[PDB]
């Protein structure tokens, strides 16, 4: 599951939030960290964040709860990573929109020599805002479906 070095790294991350070293992260402590990073959530917002991680409902996050998170977040991060990178490759000019011309060039590079009407159908299927291009959200929604 985890090496001793992985555990030590995630103990150091936990310690950032567990200000007082009691083995738990409270809403106040999460707020202190958030504030240090430029965001000033309310108590209600902090409670929602704790509730999302607090598997036993005792009101605080312990080390085991924080390991189970962080392994959920990191996997989400690695998926994300990928869809991203792909996307930036299809988006040949980097403007945040995959055009029909871009999609055609990268499909040819993937071995598929497509017509304009084939690529336009691919975009129409995925296009939500109707601009005839694919943005990242459209791209993700179509990949994960
Ligand atoms: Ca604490
Ligand atoms: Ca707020
Ligand atoms: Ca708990
Ligand atoms: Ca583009
Ligand atoms: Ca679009």
């Amino acid at each position: 599951q985890l090496t001793e070095e992985q555990i030590a790294e995630f103990k150091e991350a936990f310690a950032l939030f567990d200000k007082d070293g009691d083995g738990t992260i409270t809403t106040k402590e999460l707020g202190t960290v958030m504030r240090s990073l430029g965001q000033n959530p309310t108590e209600a917002e902090l409670q929602d964040m704790i509730n999302e991680v607090d598997a036993d409902g005792n009101g605080t996050i312990d080390f085991p709860e924080f390991l189970s998170l962080m392994a959920r977040k990191m996997k989400e991060q690695d998926s994300e990573e990928e869809l991203i990178e792909a996307f930036k490759v299809f988006d040949r000019d980097g403007n945040g929109l995959i055009s029909a011309a871009e999609l055609r060039h990268v499909m040819t590079n993937l071995g598929e020599k497509l017509t304009d009407d084939e690529v336009d159908e691919m975009i129409r299927e995925a296009d939500i805002d109707g601009d005839g291009h694919i943005n990242y959200e459209e791209f993700v929604r179509m990949m994960v479906s």
